């Protein structure tokens, strides 16, 4: 087993509203509707194509994908799966979901949470625009 970690950042919007209860989305986009209930973290540093590619090898396989956020009064863990189908390619956009449907966006699959239980300290501190800190976290099996 190998681990590898990785931290981008991104920045809350009064917009944000983390409702969406099967996902949570990070993108590089610096704006974002008042209907974008997925969306937790906007002008990321990071798209989920721009991510280091030893670290898109080891989760795109049979691995473990965890996500730890953070913001200054928040904090929050979720435990996730890498898949050997997933492309990691998306140019804005960084998407975990809880259920097993994959798009060039998603990162993670069959994640134990979305947008929806995400820390209210959390939440409260992206709908004041606060810094988002991102820090990945994958395990995985060297020979895939």
């Amino acid at each position: 087993l190998g681990v590898l970690r990785y931290t981008l950042r991104a920045r809350g919007h009064p917009n944000v509203t983390a409702g969406h209860r099967t996902t949570f989305e990070v993108t590089v986009d610096p704006e974002i509707g008042e209907t974008a209930d997925c969306i937790i973290g906007v002008s990321s540093s990071d798209s989920i194509s721009t991510l280091p590619d030893e670290m898109k090898r080891a989760i795109a396989r049979e691995s473990l994908v965890r996500v730890i956020l953070r913001t200054e009064n928040g904090y929050d863990e979720i435990r996730g799966y890498g898949h050997p189908e997933l492309t990691l390619d998306h140019p804005t956009d960084i998407v975990c979901r809880k259920s097993d449907y994959i798009c060039s966006r998603t990162l993670m699959i069959r994640a134990d949470k979305a947008a929806f239980d995400l820390d209210e300290n959390l939440v409260r501190d992206l709908r004041k625009g606060r810094e988002l800190k991102v820090e990945i976290i994958v395990e995985y099996e060297g020979h895939h």
